[PDB]
């Protein structure tokens, strides 16, 4: 039992751990040891560690900016957050779990790994920083994590590092994002086969539907979206900015009730056999560049960047995403592109490979 596969896309090369002999936690303490360790770890993860509880309850003075009503989900007053950004929402008494707050800190050439669909973390999520690399997360599930606080708790957390791929995770049931990229460089990282499940019982749109999904917000990030399914959000899918060169391609987006692209300054975005199932608006805000592969003929640019042609997106009963600015392009030459199939096989493929226990 080990690492499965291979990491495709920019982080072609992670080894995490190696092949360190395997290590087999029976308490979140020894997890929470071997994650932060010196060592290279492969660490395999045969249940459910659940932290839940494990750092107490706050109670607290938060804010509704979105509603009363208890399908919403109301925000934890942090950092002055209510009072500079919804001056004008009614407070509200939160009470919480603190494990959420804070994920666990993942160190340099790690490997975590799920077996079967046994490996899972409940109640507090990962944060991958302070410079670690070298580091694979593959086979697990990540969530109830503070679902009705926004402020809550973050899924994946991934801020100041290099040469990550998470591959085969699922999240779900997470106060807030379920993948956040820095705000310091994040360089080469890999999202692969990762299933998003946006159903939650609090939303910030009051409708059962996630809006806190993908936030890239790195300084540096050269990121592949590759074979994810995002189903049921509402917004950030993905959400890209800053300095991010996303390549999306061969991704499932399916049934999302609003918006799923926020493109801002700083953020360019090659989108290419993706399949948009049931998705309102596909693109909300651009203000930074994208090559959508408006057709065939136009995806042959792509040859002499890529080395090869782009494949276009397919759409069913979705919004239209359109935009082809080429001059970004040029950022991928000397790369490791991932490749791409076919849209008319993404959907099948994607939502039996996608997520924890389909590895």
């Amino acid at each position: 039992v080990g690492v499965s596969g291979s990491a495709e896309g920019f982080a072609e090369g992670v080894t995490g751990g190696g092949d360190a002999t395997p290590v087999y936690p029976d308490t979140i303490d020894e997890l929470v040891s071997y994650l932060g360790d010196d060592e290279a770890r492969v660490i395999v993860l045969t249940k459910t560690f659940d932290f839940t509880d494990s750092e107490g309850t706050t109670t607290g003075t938060g804010c509704a900016p979105w509603g009363t009503a208890s399908a919403c989900q109301v925000a934890i007053d942090q950092d002055d957050w209510c009072e500079n950004y919804e001056p004008d929402a009614p407070s509200v008494s939160v009470e919480y779990y603190n494990a959420g707050v804070l994920g666990i800190t993942v160190t340099s050439n790690k490997s975590l790994i799920g077996e079967g669909s046994s490996g899972a973390i409940k109640g507090k999520g990962l944060r991958i920083v302070s410079g670690a690399e070298n580091i694979i997360i593959q086979n697990i599930a990540v969530t109830d994590i503070n679902p009705k606080y926004v402020w809550g708790g973050d899924a994946i957390t991934l801020d100041d590092c290099d040469l990550v791929w998470i591959d085969h995770v699922t999240t779900a049931r997470i106060g807030r994002q379920h993948y956040v990229l820095g705000t310091s460089a994040d360089n080469r990282v890999s999202l692969t086969n990762n299933y998003i499940d946006g159903v939650s019982d609090y939303s910030a749109t009051c409708d059962g539907y996630h809006y806190w999904g993908i936030y890239l917000d790195g300084d540096a990030d050269l990121v592949t979206m590759k074979g994810n399914y995002i189903y049921h959000t509402s917004g950030r899918s993905p959400k890209v900015q800053d300095n991010t060169l996303l390549h999306c391609v061969n991704n499932y987006f399916y049934d999302i009730s609003g918006h799923a692209f926020e493109i801002g300054e700083g953020g360019y975005v090659l989108a290419e056999g993706n399949v948009f199932q049931n998705v309102d608006t596909v693109l909300e805000t651009y203000e930074g560049a994208a090559f959508t592969v408006p057709s065939t003929t136009a995806g042959e640019v792509c040859s002499t960047y890529l080395g090869r042609d782009c494949v276009i997106n397919g759409f069913g009963c979705s919004g239209t995403f359109s935009e082809d600015s080429t001059s970004f392009l040029s950022d991928f030459e000397g790369k490791n592109i991932a490749s791409a199939s076919a849209y008319t096989s993404v959907a099948s493929r994607v939502v039996a490979n996608a997520g924890q226990g389909n590895l």
